């Protein structure tokens, strides 16, 4: 089997992407944030504290003839941005782009933190990291991909995120029309439960390529590109007036600037992030200070190849017995 679903930016900055997901019988369609950096499929629901729901579409398991309470199971998750959610668990039928999994753990939120409430466009998350990170207790549950894998034509999914435009998540096949050149594959460590890999270096603008190993994660659920302070300083030094602002929480730059591109290495291959992808607009409405899309990972504890990086590529998440990651230009 295969599946193919369009993923759409939630706003004009590509702060996140939502993909429609069918849950239950009859189908209830929720728009979920597909997150290769976590491993829980959780939704706003009829059980979510009412004051914490503001515009989201909810899953109502009592209206699904295939929903079953997973007795005694609870979940609780905290994300790198400080947000969190928790609740109980149902199993139900879940379909993405025509690909159907029966008995998928659907984690129903009883509580969500303010940033979730405040984002009316995201109805929940669909985790696509390794199932070892799933938070369900006392019986850990599998991701949608893990459950689908055996049925797929090939044990892969691909992320093709758009810049200020829709893109695609495919399951079970590689669309050879969706990228240019060849796909370069690179080793993955699953030791931390992430799609963790080592970039071979970087260049700023038309500058020379610096060969250096940068371990990080391919994370569709993180907006920006978080890299070591040395790398980030080298990038922003090429933008007149750019500076790190403790009050804003990262590098800012004059909105009048034209940003240089940023290249990262995948083996001997190179992915080029155009300068415009690195512009996240005014820090506050009407400001002439703009927020940068490349930020330091210092104090995160891990480098993160988030959407800024991934959207410059066609990315293969190869879930074969020994997982790997593939990157192509597009």
């Amino acid at each position: 089997s295969t599946g193919s679903a369009t993923t759409t930016p939630i706003d004009s900055l590509d702060d996140a992407y939502i993909t429609p997901v069918q849950i239950g019988t009859p189908a209830q369609t929720l728009n979920l944030d597909f997150d290769t950096g976590s491993s829980d499929l959780w939704v706003f629901s009829s059980e979510t504290t009412a004051s914490e729901v503001d515009g989201q579409t909810i899953y109502t398991p009592s209206k699904s003839t295939t929903a079953k309470l997973l007795s005694g199971a609870t979940w609780s998750i905290s994300y790198g941005d400080g947000s969190s959610s928790s609740g109980d668990v149902y199993t139900d039928t879940v379909s993405v782009g025509g690909l159907t999994v029966t008995g998928q753990a659907v984690e129903s939120a009883k509580k969500v933190s303010s940033s979730f409430t405040e984002d009316s466009t995201i109805d929940g998350l669909l985790g696509l990291a390794f199932s070892t990170l799933n938070t369900v207790s006392p019986t850990q549950q599998k991701t949608f991909f893990d459950n689908a894998k055996a049925s797929l034509d090939s044990p892969v999914f691909t992320a093709d995120l758009g810049y200020h435009a829709p893109g695609t998540y495919n399951f079970g096949f590689i669309d050879t029309t969706a990228y240019t050149g060849s796909i370069t594959y690179t080793a993955v460590s699953t030791k931390q439960g992430f799609w963790e890999w080592t970039s071979t270096g970087y260049a700023v603008g038309s500058g020379t390529f610096k060969s250096t190993s940068i371990d990080g994660i391919a994370d569709t659920g993180t907006t920006l590109l978080y890299l070591p302070a040395t790398v980030v300083s080298a990038y922003w030094a090429q933008v007149s007036g750019a500076k790190s602002s403790s009050s804003v929480g990262g590098y800012v730059f004059p909105c009048s600037a034209t940003l240089p591109s940023f290249t990262f290495g995948v083996g001997s291959a190179r992915i080029v992030i155009p300068g415009d992808y690195i512009d996240f607009g005014p820090i506050s409405t009407g400001s002439s200070s703009c927020f940068g899309g490349i930020q330091s990972s210092a104090g995160i504890g891990i480098n993160i190849f988030g959407d800024v990086a991934l959207k410059a590529a066609f990315v293969v998440f190869n879930g074969a017995t020994t997982p790997t990651l593939g990157f192509a230009s597009k």
